[PDB]
């Protein structure tokens, strides 16, 4: 498991040629850890074997990617801001999409990845049957749009990996 996604994402990257790929997965207790990254002429530091707060991903956001499987984060520059309301939003998911071409993420996300050195990146999760197991990611430092015909292809190669995190499962 940790060899093979090791080596999904050095051909990931080259497919995309973007500077930095990396595969998350999901521990049952909200904790995650990297066991796979790509550096792009080592232009990115290496994350490797750190672990990320589970704080860090909220809920509402993790439902939909178990849910429609689409998000994505624009342009830090084009200044594409998110907000939340009185209420909380959480089945309500169950709705497809429904919003503009473009996915707004609220103001601390996005620093984040300005601090990252970060402008742009597509998000892709990793989920088998009704359960999400991890989060896929790609990094461009510069304005890079995605076509739908390649988003597709590779919705279904993370969609093929987390077939393979599940397979690769029951060795163990
Ligand atoms: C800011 C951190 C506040 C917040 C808002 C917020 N952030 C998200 C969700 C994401 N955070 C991501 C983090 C990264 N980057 C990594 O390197 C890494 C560890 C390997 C991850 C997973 C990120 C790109 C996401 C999307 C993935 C996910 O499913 O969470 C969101 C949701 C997007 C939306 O607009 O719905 C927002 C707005 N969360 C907080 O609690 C902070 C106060």
């Amino acid at each position: 498991l940790d060899q093979i996604l090791r080596a999904t994402v050095e051909e990931v990257r080259a497919f995309l040629g973007t500077d930095r790929v990396k595969v998350y997965r999901f521990d049952p207790e909200g904790h995650g850890t990297v066991v796979a990254e790509a550096r792009g002429g080592e232009r990115l530091p290496s994350l490797l074997g750190l672990t990320f707060p589970a704080g860090d991903i909220p809920e509402e956001a993790r439902r939909l990617f178990r849910l429609a499987q689409v998000r994505v984060i624009v342009d830090v520059e084009a200044q594409s801001r998110s907000i939340s309301q009185p209420e909380s939003w959480g089945l309500s998911a169950r709705v497809p999409l429904g919003e503009p071409l473009q996915r707004p993420v609220d103001p601390c996300h996005v620093h984040y990845l300005k601090s990252m050195g970060v402008a742009s990146s597509l998000v892709v999760p990793l989920m088998h049957h009704q359960e999400l197991w991890g989060l896929l990611v790609s990094h461009h430092a510069e304005p890079r749009p995605y076509s739908q015909e390649e988003l597709q292809v590779v919705q279904l190669l993370a969609d093929q990996v987390s077939i393979a995190i599940a397979q690769a499962e029951l060795s163990l």
